[PDB]
């Protein structure tokens, strides 16, 4: 039962690794090492070496059994462009593979993650397959030469097995992934948000839903234990067109605070300051509103329902993005209690 959380290094001054309740997790990710084009000597951002080294000993103090991975890349156009340049150059792929493995060992991580959004179109998937195949082989070779258990290898995936469901240009090769990786982190969120003119459930379990995306990976043949269901610790926000239309599907005029996203902890403050929370059974989600601000998110009820869903679907577990955004670890606690 994988209970996974991502800790973003940007948050260090407000939420250092020491604040993570690592009792509630089996695996915790450092986000992110950088690709460091053009040499592709993968590294943590210069200046953050101490933070990266101390991460694993720190989180293990509260739960020695917890393991860690370092995630390389992250969402965003610069990372995507760097992976696309990397994956087309055999020499660069070799430098990336060697340096990534060395990085994980250097800082005491138990594994590596790729976060690449996204390996599309078809050329980019084909080249990503070359990178990942080479990385899997080198991980096995390093275990052989060091005598240590092999590094874990995971990657972030889009919510759906097809890139993209409305216009398929490529798709994740599930048998390849199952053979090469320990699991994938299914990004079952950002379905709805301020790019749209109406409020919606940004991580709806059902209704662009988490269950349809999960179904697509299973139908393609992914072993269910290789899927880890993502659950956001942030909400997507809108400004309402009219303060008396406050439900799902209400008209909106742009992004709410802060640039369209609010941490769970900020949402708790929003509710304590007078916003009304509503559970939406139709989507398995929550929303809250006050005056012209509306936010959709996951709450204690929807998280328990999503985690039970993952269990019923025989998934490997769940992950949170990102742990600094529930400072009191409310949602990680209910998730852990739900699974058992
Ligand atoms: C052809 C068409 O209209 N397609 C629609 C899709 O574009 C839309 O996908 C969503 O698009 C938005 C905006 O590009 C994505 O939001 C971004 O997501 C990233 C990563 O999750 C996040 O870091 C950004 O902050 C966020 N940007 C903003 C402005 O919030 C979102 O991920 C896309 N979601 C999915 C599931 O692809 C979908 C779904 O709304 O609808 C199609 O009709």
């Amino acid at each position: 039962a994988l209970k996974v959380g991502f800790w973003p290094a940007y948050s260090v001054s407000e939420f250092p690794p020491s604040k993570i309740n690592s009792r509630l997790f089996t695996h915790l990710y450092y986000a992110f090492a950088e690709l460091n084009a053009p040499t592709f000597e993968v590294r943590v951002p210069p200046g953050s070496e101490k933070t990266a080294e101390d991460f694993t000993p720190t989180v293990r103090r509260l739960n020695p059994s917890v393991k860690t991975l370092i995630s390389i890349g992250g969402g965003g156009s610069e990372v995507r462009d760097n992976f696309a340049k990397l994956n087309s150059d055999a020499s660069a792929r070799q430098r990336f593979v060697k340096s990534s493995i060395a990085l994980a060992r250097r800082y005491g991580f138990h594994g590596l993650d790729l976060d690449y959004q996204y390996p599309e179109p078809q050329l980019e998937m084909e080249n990503f397959v070359k990178l990942v195949s080479e990385l899997t082989a080198a991980i096995r070779e390093e275990a052989r030469t060091s005598g240590k258990p092999r590094l874990l290898l995971t990657e972030a995936v889009y919510f759906h097995q097809k890139l993209f469901p409305w216009e398929v240009v490529t798709e994740y090769p599930v048998q390849f992934i199952a053979a090469g990786l320990d699991w994938v982190n299914v990004m079952a969120y950002d379905f709805h948000g301020s790019w749209e003119n109406f409020t919606g459930a940004p991580a709806a379990l059902r209704d662009f839903t988490a269950s349809v995306g999960i179904e697509s990976f299973l139908a393609a043949g992914m072993p269910p234990e290789k899927l880890v269901l993502g659950i956001p610790l942030f909400g997507r926000s809108w400004l309402l067109k009219n303060n008396n239309e406050v439900g799902i599907g209400a008209p909106a005029v742009g992004a709410g605070p802060v640039d369209g996203a609010l941490s769970f902890s900020e949402i708790q403050n929003f509710i304590r300051g007078g916003a009304r929370e509503v559970f939406d059974t139709t989507t398995v989600s929550a929303y809250a509103y006050k005056d012209n601000v509306w936010v959709g998110y996951d709450n204690q009820q929807s998280v328990a329902l999503k985690v039970q869903y993952a269990k019923e679907k025989r998934l490997g577990g769940y992950f949170f993005w990102s742990v600094n955004q529930d400072i009191d670890a409310i949602l990680p606690k209910i998730a852990s209690d739900t699974w058992g």
